[PDB]
């Protein structure tokens, strides 16, 4: 939307980005003075104010400050000091609002008269830009709209100087006419390039010295920041002149910019009783109007809404913030919290309500003593399961939770809250049963919903003909016809999709705000598409106007941006309109009706669908034009389209603050263009009973909801007194029409079945599917990596080395430090043993064959087994089986000798006693020094004594030492049961130790062969004995 | 049960085109194994069905088989034969 900016920001933008032939003075010549800043620094870094006269103004968004006495003229430096004292720092009320003053601006003075002051204005409208010039400027203009010279500029064209001369600048002297003609053109160029929507200079001084701007009011489009963020620097949006934003209120605005969700909150008086946290913008407006209509004008405290499919954290923060701001007061009468909302279509009801459960779970102490009663009502995707979660959680906590579902009226909770009710070239047709649609984007949900509509409406032709996703090639995607297989075709470019079926008539775009404009513009180039529905919210207003004008000249109807779309029961739906499957079944939207409605909000359109379904034989078609200020189609367009449809019998109009569209509807009714019975209601009637409204932008009393409702009521429109009676009046008109006989209610036909998504079926807990895999070593699903129950940050904090991580991953145990260090030593010892062994040889051969690291390492590793690399495991098993039996080492040696088995882990080629193996010596020294008990190592050393008595070189090997010491570690460290250690030896933990250790050496060998640039190896023929058969 | 009643959608994560074993008949690329054997499509024909999903002409299948035979082995001195021999002598 459009937001007003400060005077200084507008002035600096004008100075930096102006392009005109006029002489520009006061360029970067201004100073911002603040109550809480160093004055000495201000006159030190910027002393250029010491030369000429100074003018001081307040820069807190003050309108018509000239007559208020806040404008100081002819001030000296000491004069400025004396002038700022009596008003700066405290309250200075204006009109009906109250607020302080903590920001002022000072500029140089120029001597001039009223004849040199002129009024310049530009403001953006649906048809382009209206520019106003007034020669008798200053603060004497008064009424301006019907007095100043007005010129219209169409969308997407330049402003020629001669039009300014002979149609805009008529009452000025020629000498200054020549300069103003170019100055206004440059001003318009600056306005258009920076994406401003409202620019105001009053007054403007022009003289032989140059052009001076005394006061400037600027309203710019925030949504177009991505077009001018580099050209805006650090732009700020000052709040309207009033009470400063609360520290918790601005937190909601901070959440607003986290994602595409809408998160707004405003405060008037925190001392009130009624508090609302209603989901959805339009739903929140309706709820506020309902509460203020029946006696909540002043007792309401907050005004907040949340929509746009907020996530878990966003809704959690919103709820905790609103409750925290709720618990700063004690109300003896009592406290209530109305949270309602319309029927949601895209917002995840379950996630948001789980978030507010988590937010209310810990906010129970500082709320129970404040006697807070919560009234909950909602509908949408996964509403009932979360609703019963609310029921059970509210029963568990104890606070009064009043749960109302879809079956109850939207505003009934408000009625029971205060005790008022006891507590219980366009075309007349756009979509048809044969309509084909192209969905642009990675939006599978839209296609699924449209296709499910095609089934529940008993259509023999899918409404979705193509999918366009530029970042993937032409392919086919899984879907069902009935319950059998179909494939939707997904294309890269729009041209191919348009050509492959030219009968497609409607396109619905789900592209983000960056590419929505370009995609829509390129879609406009094909005459097959007759209706384009834009779903993105946040498109710049100028680009939206360009799209609207191009569609109007192309004859293509538009569903305006910032909406969920529309639904035609029995024929067609746009995007996520109508909600999920069971809501379509409940709202009875799978058969055509006789009454049609038009609105702006998305979810509240589904609420109107529900109201009509409850009180009328069904809906024929409903369209939401969007929340942007310039929707592609207005209310009047859809009203005429419904009027030209014979199937439609009643018209419903449900808008809000903004525009004079209802006056146009009344005018069309009076002169005989509209004849069908019409029920209309303008929400926002409470906007006059609040302090200031932000979520629109009414200018006069004519654009007020109450005035529009009255003008509709006494013009031939069935307007109820409020939204509460809207259902009753609609039902009464339906009864009158069926009593007349124009409407013949057809009998119901049962809808067919359509399959349900597995993921959201699994979320509801409706399906059991057994897990095919079981893991226990690592968890990566959470926000932190987990190693056997131990977080990675805790792994590194505890200084668990490679051995500690190995223990966690292989044994799921927190091993003692000496165990981890012994594991690392074992890895170091087995790291490599030269290139001559089988595994190193195979790795070297594969590396010299040009293969990558993985293939060479793998080729080497696959030799590890019984003859190579299996000595650790064999030695451990042999010594463990000997020691577990009662046999003494001598008996073990004799028993091995009898069976013709060499004791695995004994015997070295060159090392003997009085010539120790150094690797064995290091490992054995560490094991003796640090291990608590080494029974198997003692047994193996006795066996070594015997075998060395037999023959000197029969010493305990590296393999035997590592095996027996690893058995001792697993068995006598206190982390394993004896059965656990036995199982870990049995399943091959020592094979893993050897393989992981020798992988280092094998990778080193691969890197060495690559670095040495060794060529392909072929074994010599003379080293091979060829003994082949002679004839066989 | 839900899949049998056809009220649950879960997309398949794998796609295949060469062999179907679910049915009463083993099928190589849309051809039953009985028809594979009764039409004398040997190693080459099965290879064409499984690798290219085509019924190659008879001479193509025989040429594929001849290519397999000529590359069957080239002595123990080459790298792959050397590694296979060494891994075999390691008891694997
Ligand atoms: C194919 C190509 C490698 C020919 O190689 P070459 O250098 O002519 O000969 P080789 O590499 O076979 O070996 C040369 C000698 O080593 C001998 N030799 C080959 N393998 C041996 C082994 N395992 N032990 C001992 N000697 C061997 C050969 O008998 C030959 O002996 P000679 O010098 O007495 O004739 C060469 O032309 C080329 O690079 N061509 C590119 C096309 C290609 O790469 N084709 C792949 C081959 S199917």
């Amino acid at each position: 939307s459009a937001k007003a900016i400060s005077e200084q920001t507008g002035k600096e933008l004008l100075y930096k980005f102006i392009c005109t032939t006029s002489a520009i003075q006061n360029r970067f010549k201004y100073a911002r003075v603040t109550p809480d800043t160093d004055w000495a620094r201000l006159l030190q870094d910027h002393p250029w104010l010491l030369s000429q006269n100074l003018v001081v103004k307040p820069d807190q968004l003050i309108k018509r400050r000239g007559k208020l006495g806040l404008v100081g003229v002819n001030l000296t430096l000491d004069g400025v000091k004396s002038w700022l004292k009596p008003r700066l720092g405290q309250e200075a009320t204006v009109g009906k609002a109250t607020g302080f003053l903590k920001n002022f601006l000072i500029e140089p003075f120029v001597p001039h008269s009223q004849a040199e002051e002129f009024y310049v204005c530009i403001y953006a409208t649906r048809e382009g830009d209206y520019v106003l010039f007034h020669h008798e400027g200053g603060v004497d203009v008064g009424d301006v709209d019907a007095k100043a010279q007005k010129l219209l500029v169409g969308v997407d064209e330049k402003l020629n100087p001669e039009d300014i001369k002979k149609h805009l600048l008529v009452h000025a002297p020629e000498d200054k006419k020549e300069i103003l003609a170019s100055f206004i053109s440059g001003l318009f160029n600056f306005y258009e390039d920076l994406y401003f929507t409202y620019l105001e200079i009053n007054p403007l001084v022009v003289t032989k010295d140059g052009v001076y701007v005394l006061d400037l009011a600027a309203k710019v489009d925030a949504t177009a920041d991505y077009i001018c963020k580099v050209k805006w620097g650090d732009i700020e949006f000052p709040p309207p002149f009033g009470r400063e934003a609360y520290p918790e209120e601005a937190y909601i605005a901070d959440l607003d910019a986290k994602s595409g969700a809408s998160l707004k909150l405003t405060l008037l008086n925190p001392k009130g009783r009624i508090w609302t946290m209603v989901a959805g913008g339009g739903a929140s407006v309706v709820y506020s109007d309902t509460i203020c209509d029946l006696g909540g004008v002043n007792e309401l405290a907050n005004y907040g809404e949340y929509s746009g499919a907020p996530s878990e954290q966003q809704t959690y923060d919103y709820a905790k913030t609103i409750l925290s701001l709720m618990t700063r007061e004690k109300h003896p009468d009592g406290k209530i919290l109305i949270i309602g909302g319309s029927i949601a279509n895209f917002t995840n009801v379950a996630a948001t309500f789980k978030g507010i459960v988590r937010a209310i779970r810990d906010y129970q102490g500082p709320l129970k003593e404040h006697e807070v009663t919560i009234f909950v009502r909602r509908g949408g995707p996964n509403y009932q399961e979360g609703l019963r979660v609310m029921g059970e959680v509210g029963k568990t906590t104890g606070i009064p939770i009043h749960v109302f579902g879809t079956e109850t009226h939207m505003t009934a909770i408000v009625g029971m809250a205060l005790g008022h009710r006891p507590i219980p070239g366009k075309s007349t047709t756009l979509f048809s049963r044969h309509t084909k649609a192209i969905v642009w984007g990675m939006q599978t949900r839209a296609v699924q919903g449209m296709l499910d509509f095609d089934y529940v409406c008993s259509r023999d032709e899918p409404s979705v003909a193509a999918m366009v996703y530029p970042f993937t090639g032409d392919h086919k995607q899984k879907f069902y016809w009935g319950h059998k297989e179909i494939l939707i075709p997904v294309f890269k470019n729009m041209a191919d999709a348009m050509r492959k079926h030219p009968e497609v008539d409607v396109l619905i775009n789900f592209a983000s705000l960056r590419s929505a404009y370009d995609s829509t513009m390129e879609t406009m180039n094909y005459a097959q598409i007759r209706t384009i529905a834009i779903i993105a919210e946040g498109i710049p207003e100028a680009l939206t106007r360009k799209l609207i004008k191009k569609a109007d000249q192309k004859g293509v109807t538009i569903i305006g941006p910032a909406t969920v779309g529309g639904i035609k029961p029995g024929c067609f739906k746009i995007g996520n309109t109508g909600g999920m499957l069971d809501n379509i079944l409940a709202s009875k939207l799978y058969r055509p009706g006789s009454v049609a409605y038009v609105s702006r909000s998305g979810g509240m359109s589904n609420e109107l669908n529900n109201i009509i379904s409850r009180t009328t034989d069904g809906v024929y078609e409903g369209v939401a034009i969007g929340g942007d200020r310039y929707p592609g189609s207005t209310f009047m367009d859809h009203v005429l389209r419904y009027q030209d449809t014979p199937g439609v019998k009643m018209i419903v109009v449900l808008g809000e603050i903004g525009g004079t569209e209802e006056y146009k509807i009344c005018r069309g009714i009076k002169e005989g263009r509209l004849t069908k019975p019409i029920v209309c209601w303008c929400i926002g009637t409470c906007a006059t009973m609040f302090s200031s409204e932000v979520q629109a932008c009414a200018n006069q009393a004519s654009e007020t909801a109450v005035a529009k409702n009255q003008a509709l009521k006494e013009a031939g429109v069935f307007v109820p007194r409020s939204f509460d009676e809207l259902g009753e009046i609609i039902q009464s008109v339906y009864e009158d029409l069926v009593a007349n006989g124009v409407i013949v209610p057809a009998q119901e036909v049962p809808p067919p079945t359509v399959p349900m998504d597995y993921s959201w079926a699994r979320e509801l807990g409706l399906i059991r599917k057994p897990a095919s895999f079981m893991t226990s070593i690592c968890d990566e699903r959470g926000q932190e990596l987990i190693y056997a129950g131990m977080p990675i940050t805790e792994v590194f904090k505890e200084e668990m080395g490679i051995g500690g991580v190995l223990g966690l991953l292989w044994f799921q145990k927190r091993l003692p430090k000496y165990s981890c260090q012994f594991i690392e030593m074992c890895l170091m010892v087995t790291a490599d043993h030269g290139p001559a062994v089988s595994g190193a040889h195979n790795t070297i051969i594969c590396a010299r064959a040009g293969k990558d690291l993985v293939s060479s390492l793998t080729s080497g590793l696959l030799t590890i087994g019984d003859r190579f690399g299996g000595a650790l495991d064999a030695a451990a098993k042999m010594f463990s089986k000997a020691f577990d039996s009662g046999i003494i080492p001598m008996e073990f040696v004799n028993k091995m000798k009898k069976e013709g088995k060499l004791i695995m882990g004994i015997g070295h080629r060159v090392k003997s006693i009085n010539n120790p193996d150094m690797r064995v010596q290091i490992l054995k020294d560490y094991v003796r020094q640090h291990f608590p008990a080494t029974p198997l190592l003692d047994y193996a050393l006795e066996v070594e004594k015997i075998t060395t008595s037999k023959k000197p070189n029969l010493i305990l090997n590296v393999a035997g030492l590592i095996g027996v010491a690893f058995v001792d570690m697993l068995r006598n460290c206190g982390s394993f049961t004896r059965e656990e250690a036995d199982e870990y030896i049995d399943i091959g933990a020592l094979n893993g130790i050897f393989v992981l250790g020798r992988s280092m050496g094998f990778i080193g060998h691969y890197l060495d062969q690559k670095r040495l640039k060794q060529g392909l190896y072929r074994h010599p023929w003379d080293d091979i004995s060829y003994v082949l058969p002679e004839h066989m």
